[PDB]
């Protein structure tokens, strides 16, 4: 029996405790588990966004319904991204300002995927009457029916909890974390040592063998996963394994946060995370049951932390001598190899980009998604570490281009922190998507059904930012194709049968905002 | 209006009426189609297998319905590709020798698709089986039913045509090109000119502008497709087009090639295509109503013409000084690029290889679709096109590797044939996807019910040949209730296989059904 016998997990947080969850189901209690977590100062919560997979792909998979975790969590729901001043000049405000063309400079990024007709998305019907000033409707109105929903703040289920859309998911990560700790440490049998750890003991190799805690214990392992966050305690402290620092792609590197109590009968409740623009970044804003989490996410280069904190405070009129803020510098890249020896990366030790897209969890979930189906015996075959690695540093460097584009392109140069994202290079892959974006093809078109999409995992992280992602973004912020798709100079039947769906989504969008539940009331109904 | 308004198609056959059809569809009468077809004299027709997704991607698209092209081209049924004696040495036989572990060397390539346990498919399950000693049943038997339904050579759909499994479809060539031809002049206003070209006339950017016949009628036309076969009169000479040999990937070249009267009666009707190994590339056997065809595909560094001919007549008993034969050259590779300026290369003027997993009218109706999605108007965009010869390229140089797989790890090495393609270099694709094969790692893993050979094709081949990872899979070794759930999955596949070869229709039988 060669096989790995104890995994310990350096950190809790979600990425420790949704380690620990997930390997205690996949790895069927033939392994111990140990988590060693610093006991900490409960932060505030600033509020977390996902993806629609996170039930399907981890809260299924372990057994969690999703409403019982969601009501332990203060969870509310998400059917978009939702950018707002990104196009137009100007301090920082949480109203949308007008664009030349008397457009509100506001548009969405859901997650629903796009129907076809004749085998073009409708994405490309859209862009043909946009271009050709048949239409005056945006992008995202005239393709997805939830946009209609969200401008109605209406919920994704009606309340007999039936499913009306795809959505995903707002939390408070340190409930999520207390939540999965308790999971894991009741029903699953990991250990937890709340202790710091003090020394990381090797072999000949550079293999590790143990951790010493402050309190003097050893605690023996086979494999190590590191989430400590971006120290990296293990993976680049002790095992030495370069960050690569990737600032020539993105600028922003430091947050200032707080949450803020909200008056949801008043105002009620948006079903999505908010990207507000700023002179220096931008600002999220995730609500929840009673309160919203924000963040304003800035390059340090642009902005000081008292600019950038009275900047945030002014946005939603805070008192910034009295509010309660968390400030924090990040480096934003990922280690030049995820997986080293015997230590496994996951989270913030491994890699981060700001959460602009809501990347967080999902790069937490399909890391160890791919540590269970990669993982090793005490031999740690080269090929099953290489394989590994191989998938994170694709998945993270085609996200990073991703957030690039929307500050490459976004038209704002205001302001120097706007003209300076405009001087850094563009990754090959993403001026190659934007030629054939140009020419009027799509990128990245899906291959599958939402319902696949969603439901499988390699569905979806094999074609993880679609076509309808990129028209999102793209469009969103004004680029478009330089001409209509030349094909459809030919299909007079295929424009026609567009049209048909083209009205379907209205009649859709149209039916939902009448009948769908508030999402106000949805919650109150979900958290009692 | 800088519309395409006139495409010509040079060469009729099935890439030149694939083509026509298709066009004729995806541009809805807003374009003139016309295909200038050479008259040739009626070869002997000696068979074509295919993959399942063609009624999906090309008959459906037309709205013909299966059965109505069936009937018209004497089209019988394909489960698989049968690879038989690919593993041992000797002379060509039709009979499979005898494996070192008892079993015959036969395996298949099934087109179903593999059931997964805790997201591992049933492939792997099966290689910690047969690596830890615990199964002695072949790939193919355990994990498809579909192998036991061919055993059995019964149909893959029952007599009210409910299905029964995937399937494909072998057929007579010309048959099918004569009817989409009757199709595409009826029903989609394609106009037909019975003429030899005898110029390609360009302007002064090197744009086609027109082809003249022998007969003196000049074609103009805005968007020329050469579906001329291997000669690739437009896209490699008018156009000058350089053709990249790839004969250093795949060292067939050559092939001889008759039909065989078969007493159905008597034998019954293999729902499968068979590849029988021979001492210098393989024969292929492609049974129809009535009828199969065959071919002996061989290198002609290590046979001669006369050689392959012999060799084939022997297989199956044939008298070579009384059986009509036809003798083709091949060119295996692609252009360089497959649309240059206004011509964009479609079928053998494209690309080739060997029909060893019946690549060819995939490659046909592939482009095509790749055309009508990139169609471009008179400024002929230059992304479309390339973009267009990206798609080309990757969809050939990824089965090009596939096939190149199911020779370099071949255990023969009884003839210079089968020794020499051992000395060919491996693609650093296939390379890299051996490396994870031999971990016990998936090869592109399917993600539904661009990913066109999965990992259920590498495992059939790998395997099928003897080529197995060096280990399991070591996540089952922490995974007991996943490998208790794949036993449940392995019995599924014994009780489906056996239920249904007791109550399929043999496909001699759907085969009179459907023909009468
Ligand atoms: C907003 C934030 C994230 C996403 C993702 C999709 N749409 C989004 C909208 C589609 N799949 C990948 C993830
Ligand atoms: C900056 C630095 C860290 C973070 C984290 C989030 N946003 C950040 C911005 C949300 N997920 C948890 C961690
Ligand atoms: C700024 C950016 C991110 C964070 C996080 C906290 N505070 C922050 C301040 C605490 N919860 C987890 C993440
Ligand atoms: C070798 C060379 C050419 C061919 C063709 C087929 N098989 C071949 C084998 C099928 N019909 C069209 C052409
Ligand atoms: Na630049
Ligand atoms: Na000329």
């Amino acid at each position: 029996d060669n096989r790995i016998k104890t995994v310990v997990i350096l950190g809790g947080g979600t990425a420790g405790w949704m380690t620990a969850a997930y390997l205690g189901k996949a790895l069927q209690n033939t392994v111990k588990i140990v988590v060693l977590e610093a006991p900490t100062i409960p932060r505030i919560g600033v509020g977390e966004a996902t993806v629609p997979n996170l039930q399907r792909a981890f809260f299924d998979y372990l057994g969690i319904p999703e409403e019982e975790w969601m009501r332990e969590c203060n969870a509310s729901y998400k059917m978009a991204v939702k950018f707002i001043n990104w196009r137009t000049p100007g301090e920082g405000s949480p109203d949308p300002r007008t664009l030349d063309d008397g457009h509100t400079d506001t548009f969405h990024h859901p997650f629903g995927l796009l129907p076809s007709a004749d085998q073009i998305p409708l994405s490309h019907y859209w862009a043909a009457k946009r271009l050709q000033g048949e239409t005056d409707e945006n992008f995202d109105e005239a393709c997805f029916a939830d946009t209609a929903i969200m401008n109605a703040k209406k919920a994704p289920r009606f309340l007999d909890m039936r499913r009306a859309t795809n959505y995903a998911w707002h939390f408070d990560a340190s409930k999520v974390a207390a939540f999965l700790r308790n999971f894991a440490v009741t029903k699953q049998a990991v250990e937890h040592v709340e202790d710091e750890m003090t020394e990381v003991l090797t072999d000949e190799r550079g293999f590790i063998t143990a951790l010493r805690t402050k309190s003097g214990r050893i605690l023996q392992g086979d494999l190590f996963v590191d989430c400590s966050g971006f120290r990296g305690l293990l993976i680049n402290k002790a095992m030495e394994e370069p960050f690569i620092d990737m600032s020539d792609h993105l600028l922003c590197n430091s947050a200032v946060a707080t949450a803020v109590p909200h008056d949801d009968e008043k105002n009620g409740v948006e079903p999505y995370t908010s990207s507000i623009a700023m002179e220096a970044g931008w600002t999220w804003k995730i609500p929840m049951l009673g309160r919203f989490g924000s963040g304003h996410v800035y390059s340090d280069h642009f902005a000081t932390q008292d600019e950038a904190t009275l900047a945030f405070s002014k946005l939603w009129g805070l008192d910034p001598d009295n509010t309660e803020f968390n400030h924090v510098r990040f480096r934003v890249g990922r280690n030049r190899r995820a997986w080293v020896r015997n230590c496994v990366s996951v989270g913030l030790a491994s890699c981060f980009v700001e959460p602009l897209e809501s990347s967080g969890i999902y790069f937490i979930y399909a890391a160890i998604h791919m540590l269970a189906k990669h993982f090793p015996d005490k031999t740690f075959d080269k090929v099953l570490v290489d394989r590994f690695n191989r998938e994170i540093e694709e998945m993270f460097d085609d996200t990073r281009d991703f957030l690039q584009a929307h500050y490459y392109f976004s038209p704002r140069v205001d302001t120097p922190f706007w003209r300076a994202n405009k001087e850094l290079k563009l990754a090959d892959s993403i001026k190659d998507k934007v030629e054939t974006y140009r020419a009027g093809l799509p990128v990245n078109l899906p291959v599958t059904d939402e319902g696949t999409y969603y439901g499988n995992f390699e569905a979806e992280f094999r074609n993880f930012w679609t076509n309808g992602s990129y028209y999102c973004i793209f469009a969103g912020l004004g680029l478009m194709p330089r001409n209509p798709l030349p094909a459809l100079a030919y299909k007079p039947q295929s424009i026609a049968e567009a049209e048909l769906l083209f009205a379907d989504v209205k009649r859709k969008g149209d039916t939902l905002v009448e009948s769908l539940p508030s999402t106000y009331d949805l919650l109150r109904q979900l958290h009692g």
